[PDB]
């Protein structure tokens, strides 16, 4: 990628800033976005096991777990093909479906695990702490032979991470699992700034969390789609950017909508969309 690639992308950022067009293109992500069947969503038995009503995974891209009695978590593969990368997005967990969680991060041997949100916004309850706390770090989720263990935890400006050990209790097979958590993104908001974000998705590529060689890293905010959907969209196309031979030729528009084909709504404003692109742009530096 040469100057030019930045100019051109950096000429373009300008453009679309300085006429305000965020709201016409997100727009038309919105009315494009492809719908799919969510049948095993609906489901009544599965009413408890959702946060939001209007926020569920599409049949042909959910993630099964492993379990026999019932298999549904609202969660979702995104599978990008030419980036060679996939994630699972998924709701902030119930306190009902924390251990359905832990369950997901096992069977699919995912090393990282990616928290965009607050447990406590607007002063509800949008994510159990499915984590434990220093007093007591050690937890044993009901109905599943996993154990918890907080092994460090380290506290910054606006993300926190800790490493944690995952213990099956059948086999006693135990792995590192590492917590990312930006701990400063508003709901329906945006990062403080491009470099606490950049500084944050490139300590969660440093740790081996988003290679091949591990299962899918795990992303989530509260719904799973607004702020997880902005993390992962600029990540892939900063992927994409270093795989094509021209990088100017990255479509964010035609990106969105294809990860919008395993999970509906991601990215929930025209200001996340616009940090999105800003995102790409300025780590394309790096
Ligand atoms: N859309 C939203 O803001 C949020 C989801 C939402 C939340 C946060 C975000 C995020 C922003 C971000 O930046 N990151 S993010 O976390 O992803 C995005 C979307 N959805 C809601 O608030 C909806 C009510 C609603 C529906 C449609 C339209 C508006 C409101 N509320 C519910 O679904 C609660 C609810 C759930 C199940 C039932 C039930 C029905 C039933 O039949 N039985 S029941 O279980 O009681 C009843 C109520
Ligand atoms: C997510 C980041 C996507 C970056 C894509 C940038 C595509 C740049 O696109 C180019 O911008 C130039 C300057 O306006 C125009 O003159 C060119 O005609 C246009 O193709």
């Amino acid at each position: 990628m040469h100057h030019h690639h930045h100019h051109e992308m950096e000429k373009e950022f300008e453009q679309i800033d300085k006429s305000g067009s965020w709201a016409a293109i997100y727009q038309d992500i919105r009315h494009e976005a492809s719908d799919f069947p969510c049948r095993v969503a609906k489901l009544p038995k599965n009413k408890n096991r959702n946060r939001y009503r209007d926020v569920s995974p599409f049949d042909h891209s959910r993630i099964k777990l492993h379990q026999e009695d019932n298999d549904y978590i609202n969660a979702s593969l995104i599978k990008m093909e030419e980036a060679q990368r996939s994630y699972i997005l998924t709701q902030g967990p119930l306190p009902n479906t924390c251990g359905h969680f832990w369950e997901m991060v096992w069977e699919q041997k995912s090393r990282g695990v990616v928290m965009l949100n607050r447990v406590m916004e607007k002063g509800s309850l949008k994510c159990a702490q499915y984590w434990p706390q220093k007093e007591e770090k050690e937890m044993i989720f009901e109905d599943t032979n996993l154990k918890l263990t907080l092994i460090s935890e380290d506290i910054k400006s606006y993300y926190t991470v800790r490493q944690l050990e995952l213990e099956n209790l059948t086999t006693q097979e135990t792995r590192e699992i590492l917590h990312f958590h930006y701990t400063t993104w508003p709901d329906f908001g945006v990062p403080e700034s491009p470099a606490s974000f950049l500084n944050f998705l490139f300590k969660v590529r440093e740790s081996g969390s988003l290679s091949p060689e591990h299962g899918p890293v795990v992303v989530h905010c509260s719904a799973g789609i607004g702020r997880s959907g902005t993390f992962c969209l600029a990540d892939t196309c900063l992927l994409l950017m270093d795989k094509r031979k021209d990088p100017s030729s990255v479509d964010i528009k035609k990106v969105l909508l294809e990860m919008r084909k395993f999970r509906m709504g991601l990215i929930q404003t025209a200001d996340q969309l616009r940090f999105s692109y800003l995102a790409v742009i300025e780590g394309a530096k790096f």
